[PDB]
């Protein structure tokens, strides 16, 4: 009847409504070139698949414990240690169905009515919604694509104040597909340990998306971090598990039993047959071994050509991804055209819109996730999909003007 | 340094035990472990083949975030044909596991100040749900004497213009009641006449229920079709536990900011799960024979714990009609002193006193909000039963009761 005020004013992810709205117009018999979503075009690797299908087989069907099975917390110490130079104890971990319930559950743990969620812009679309779920207050720090999307921590000094309570640092990033730089984190990492109150949520999904020269470089590694850091990762990205609902935390002891004891009471243990087929692909060795190597290797040949492709066209401003699967286009220089049939594209919506309505491709409008000069593309997808995005867009375009 | 909500947030007392024994029995100490309700039976086999084809036939990507649409059509026939209720595909919103489309519900529609009113005993999450959405339980006690139903007095006694959710689970976790028509009418009657109160109907056990006994769904009774949630799930009647799959079921502009919401928490149910959901509502109506032959095993185990518990000097039990628990009344012993443990005055100390010295788990009432009692579960063999109820019994012995 009347919702309570926080459900009611609850921004829907426009990641998720245009992926539907994408699904559901292609399965009612509308083609459209899907690239809203940052899904795979890749099969879940055979052995991870072989190692949920086993649990099936042999009954590996009951209720997990809350924080996750044994062994698979386990694992994952040893992949935060191998990979990430990070020293935890499997009560220092928690499983969830995906990381973003995991994010969930850190922020609401930590975050008190009041409390100031810093943010740099271009962010992930959710961070924002998060943080008003807990009462907190979203603190977007902008950041310029001439910088890489890279937080300025000059800014991050000019916008703490004593309710400043959380930073969130997704890298490689979503939507830009930036990587922070270890001697960048250093700087940040300086300024959090000024402040007793500051937490760090370390987004860490993409990590293993990542193109060489770029390393990755946990938060939680840097000097003074450890306590203040809570580390989120998870299997959806680097293995292609996105349909099996898997991710994790990790942190400090006191904030993990917290976060455990609300997952208590909204959901049980993730899937029992996901958390196998979690530990068969950590079994893939360091980085997902060979396995994901090839799907890398995949991703940067996409990259290399929408980089390629989209670079050349009249006005468009590109940073070329360090990681993830995601293009952060700015078109903003066709803002003000008037497309015929359509009418003003003024904005990344209209933009968006007009991508989708006239040339059936769908992305992800920038002012989502707080940029309003770009457009998103996952390139997740097959290179023969975005092969045919490239012509469309080009289209789309060749009709409006660039300004100067 | 944690928030107000998730500090005085208290732990799911099944789930901390449950866990508890499943820890004590991998360092090598074996429990009779009656804590989590748990169903022993594997994931029917068409069911298990559902799933195992989904992983192999590449059914392992997003999933709209509502739920597929096979999955969500199905169970607006299963709705029709077995509740009697009639929904559209958009108004059913599938999550993983029920536990979350209760909490998602209860956000979506408690404004902080509202109260959520609570038959105790109650499930020990219903609570804690309820403080997440900044509302305030209201809880109406019951007695053993009346089966643990509510009294329509005293729920119209509770009322206030802050009322907004009224909770409602049958059969009951943790008694085993189930809501006669009759009983559910009244309180229908009452609840049509305060226009901001809401009802939760939570009918995940419906399929566990013992002739005579039969299940109503209060969408179904006048006037309340409007203002009903229903959730209802597999985990119970497919014993698919370690699937998570659950529902809501309700009105459009509810459901619509239930989707808005979880959209934000976790995104679609496993692909996987929502095909074996598909093949589980395949079985036909209410499970076939497929879950005629677990309630068979079910209401065995029952009547066995009944007969062997009940006489039992001090003992009393309200025969369920219906889940997998019994809520058994050990009061009478609370005043006895254990030499080697000390005093069992309240049901934490009873059920404590049975874990640490006769190595058998339950989860002591006091968690459900009814101290008297402490809660069993059944869903597991019936040799498992017999030794727990000669460690009960020899536990009970050196003490006295009334
Ligand atoms: C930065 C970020 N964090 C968390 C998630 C959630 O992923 P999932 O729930 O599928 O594990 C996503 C989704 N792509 C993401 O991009
Ligand atoms: C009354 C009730 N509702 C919901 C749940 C949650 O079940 P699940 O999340 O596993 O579907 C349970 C678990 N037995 C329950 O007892
Ligand atoms: N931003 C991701 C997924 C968002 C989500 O999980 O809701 C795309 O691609
Ligand atoms: N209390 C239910 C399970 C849900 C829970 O763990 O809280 C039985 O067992």
């Amino acid at each position: 009847m009347s919702l309570s005020p926080r459900v009611q004013s609850l921004k829907p992810s426009k990641t998720m409504v245009i992926t539907d709205l994408a699904a559901t117009l292609v399965q009612s018999g509308v083609p459209v070139i899907r690239l809203a979503a940052g899904e795979p075009d890749f099969d879940t690797p055979k052995v991870v698949a072989e190692a949920g299908i086993n649990a099936i087989r042999e009954g590996f069907t009951r209720y997990t414990l809350n924080a996750g099975i044994t062994e698979l917390r386990e694992a994952i110490c040893r992949k935060l240690k191998e990979e990430n130079g990070l020293s935890y104890a499997p009560d220092q971990i928690l499983v969830s169905n995906g990381a973003k319930q995991s994010l969930l559950q850190a922020v609401l743990a930590v975050c008190s009515p009041g409390d100031e969620v810093i943010i740099p812009a271009p962010y992930w679309v959710s961070y924002t919604e998060q943080a008003r779920l807990a009462d907190a207050t979203p603190v977007v720090i902008p950041t310029k694509i001439s910088n890489n999307f890279l937080l300025d921590p000059k800014d991050l000094e000019s916008k703490l104040t004593e309710k400043s309570r959380l930073l969130i640092l997704c890298s490689p990033s979503n939507p830009t597909g930036s990587v922070y730089p270890k001697s960048l984190l250093e700087e940040i990492a300086r300024i959090i340990a000024k402040h007793p109150r500051l937490l760090v949520l370390s987004d860490e999904i993409y990590e293993h998306i990542i193109y060489a020269p770029a390393t990755h470089t946990s938060f939680a590694s840097l000097p003074d971090m450890y306590e203040r850091t809570l580390t989120v990762n998870g299997f959806s990205a680097a293995f292609a598990m996105t349909g099996w609902r898997l991710g994790y935390l990790a942190g400090p002891k006191h904030i993990v039993a917290a976060c455990s004891k609300l997952q208590g009471q909204v959901s049980s243990g993730a899937s029992s047959i996901a958390q196998k087929a979690g530990v068969a692909a950590l079994g893939l060795g360091k980085a997902g071994g060979e396995t994901v190597a090839e799907m890398v290797k995949a991703y940067r040949e996409r990259r290399d050509f929408l980089v390629k492709s989209l670079g050349d066209i009249k006005g468009v401003k590109i940073s070329e991804p360090q990681g993830a699967f995601y293009l952060f286009i700015d078109f903003s220089a066709y803002y003000g055209s008037e497309a015929e049939g359509f009418g003003l594209i003024n904005d990344s919506s209209s933009l968006a819109l007009y991508f989708l309505d006239k040339f059936q491709v769908a992305m992800v409008p920038g002012d989502a996730f707080g940029d309003d000069s770009c457009i998103r593309i996952s390139y997740a997808t097959s290179l023969d999909v975005l092969q045919a995005a490239v012509e469309k867009i080009r289209k789309a375009l060749e009709p409006l003007r660039a300004t100067v």
